[PDB]
């Protein structure tokens, strides 16, 4: 059975959830076989080879995003205390977790790199009125969304830089730099960390959160021709999953102070909530998308892609009860 | 059964090898239970707590050493290609491995910190005639042994600094600094690495080899009152076993370039060879030691201590076919 055939059934909604989950789980299982080595000697050889290789290197309407994601449209792993924690609660708990671990205090200048729909920017600005909070995003629609939300919430301490972070040049420095699940998109990590350090003083802290595997790194791409999923979700070679310790090898310009991981069931519950909410709001979602997409068929395609991303994310992050893929967090100061 | 009673039988040679091995293996088994956590989240919490805590912190005659150790009296893990590799061959292979991984080239200035009986110093000096090689040791007997060996081998490119490395002050810099199983004795690691960096230029490399556990760190000390072994071998709290990745968190002043581990069976074969050679030369050893120790009883005590160290080391490093305790190696440049 070919890719084309599976992709055919998928688009027609002819693959039931149980089969879909089973297929994607199998794909991730093969990644685990690829990544785990027989000895720690071989594991480190494989991991260092990956790290060395690194060193040589239409937007959805906001009404749709609001129908699929939680209240602040957080697009990153959330934190669920209880089985009954709602996605809105989990967003807030995640925001609070970042503020604790990044040691945010009232009065600081704060920069949020790849701020998305600005949930974290708005959270910090509201909770700490004397902080000035800057979000940086490459999306004009995101910038406009954040500035509108700041206005509605009577926040006067928010600004947004519209920039490709890899191209952004400034001599401005910040007390705190936050990077929440943005580094996975960075083509040049050593260069990224170097640039961040130039936006820091000796008093600054840098907090990074990234999806990881606990043991090994990999690009998010097909191992083989049986893998229809990876290239469906990310049709570009644009996402890297670092191991939980990979960034320890990128301390040319910054120095680690603390390091944590959050078990993958938190991420799994996040994507599950998004999937369920999208399913609940399916009719509304299709109506919102139709104008901008042009046909019900193109609508179905965008919906299939997002829903499959959630179904696949579930299998990835829940694997072995959250103990394979998870979220890594690190705190650094400038050299 | 009390410590005193086991220590009593041990000293009298009333514990056979099989029972001795079994007892020590059990002790290490309990350390593994202590060190492995149920989730990577908890593992990292435990490991970072250890790293944070670190940041707040009569000699045997040479004739005896020659009867127990290999030809160059290497007192560190060796490297065995074959099951029939002799300890002398394994010493040389280990020396060569260090030269490759530390990128030693003819003409460099080289410093070997805690050089022991100087096997590595002599190896480099002989193989690279244009290198100047300095060993640093806190032992007058070691210094004298190395200088005598250099004279006999017609080596003109060797010097030895007699110093406590933690107290040594100098503005001299070196192209290469080697630290072979010395860091385990360092009370202040952040301070040690800082000092080393002041002896480096922008062109220098630092190579560190240390016994490790692949997953977690621990001091070499008793967990409980059932552990008669740890405090017998090291009656002081003077030895730390870092995890294979612990030094990645000590990059304030140096930056990692490469990282390896050597499976623990190499160390196990090393201590096995020492134990067997001592056993072979037992009568001679007792004769050599008697003058300086004063009684056959004090002789037996020193021999029991060394032999047990080997028997225990065997169980530690061979555990799970070398995949628990092993040797970590790292290459750094100066910030
Ligand atoms: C996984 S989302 C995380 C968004 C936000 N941090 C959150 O937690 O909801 C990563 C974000 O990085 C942004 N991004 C990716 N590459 C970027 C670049 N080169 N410059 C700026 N932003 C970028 C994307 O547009 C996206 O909003
Ligand atoms: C495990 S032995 C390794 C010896 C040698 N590198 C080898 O591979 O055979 C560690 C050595 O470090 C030395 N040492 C320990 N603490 C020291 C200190 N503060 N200053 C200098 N040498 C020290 C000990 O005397 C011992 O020779
Ligand atoms: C960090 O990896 C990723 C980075 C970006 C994306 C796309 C981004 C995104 C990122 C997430 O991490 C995520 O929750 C997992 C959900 C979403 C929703 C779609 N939005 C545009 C997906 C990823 O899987
Ligand atoms: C690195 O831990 C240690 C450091 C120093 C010692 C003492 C030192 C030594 C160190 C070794 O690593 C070793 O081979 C394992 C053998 C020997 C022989 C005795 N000599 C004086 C023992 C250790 O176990």
């Amino acid at each position: 059975e070919s890719i084309g055939e599976i992709m055919g059934k998928l688009m027609q909604g002819e693959i039931g959830d149980e089969e879909l989950s089973k297929r994607i789980k199998e794909i991730f299982g093969k990644r685990l076989q690829w990544g785990y080595k027989p000895t720690h000697q071989q594991q480190l050889a494989f991991n260092l080879d990956f790290i060395k290789s690194l060193k040589e290197m239409y937007e959805l309407p906001s009404a749709f995003l609001e129908a699929a994601f939680g209240k602040t449209i957080k697009q990153s792993g959330c934190y669920f205390k209880d089985e009954t924690t709602t996605i809105d609660e989990a967003e807030e708990a995640s925001h609070e977790l970042y503020c604790e671990r990044a040691q945010i205090k009232d009065g600081q200048t704060v920069l949020d790199i790849g701020c998305g729909q600005g949930g974290l920017v708005l959270h910090i600005a509201q909770k700490y009125k004397n902080c000035h909070v800057t979000g940086l995003t490459n999306s004009k629609a995101q910038k406009n969304y954040i500035l509108m939300q700041a206005e509605k919430l009577q926040l006067s301490n928010v600004d947004v830089i519209l920039a490709d972070v890899t191209k952004h040049e400034s001599d401005k420095t910040y007390d705190r730099i936050l990077v929440i699940e943005t580094i996975e998109h960075m083509k040049n990590i050593q260069l990224f960390m170097k640039k961040l350090s130039t936006w820091m003083t000796e008093d600054s802290l840098l907090f990074v959160d990234h999806i990881c595997h606990k043991t090994f790194s990999h690009h998010f791409e097909a191992i083989d021709e049986d893998d229809w999923y990876s290239g469906f979700i990310f049709p570009k070679g644009c996402v890297t999953i670092l191991s939980a310790s990979a960034l320890l090898y990128f301390q040319d310009d910054v120095t680690i102070l603390d390091h944590w991981v959050v078990n993958g069931m938190h991420m799994a519950r996040s994507v599950d909530a998004w999937r369920k909410k999208l399913d609940k709001n399916m009719e509304l979602a299709r109506e919102i998308l139709l104008p901008g997409l042009g046909s019900k068929e193109a609508v179905n395609g965008v919906i299939t892609h997002i829903r499959t991303f959630c179904m696949g994310g579930y299998e990835q992050f829940s694997y072995n009860n959250g103990e394979e893929w998870m979220v890594a967090q690190m705190l650094f100061k400038k050299k």
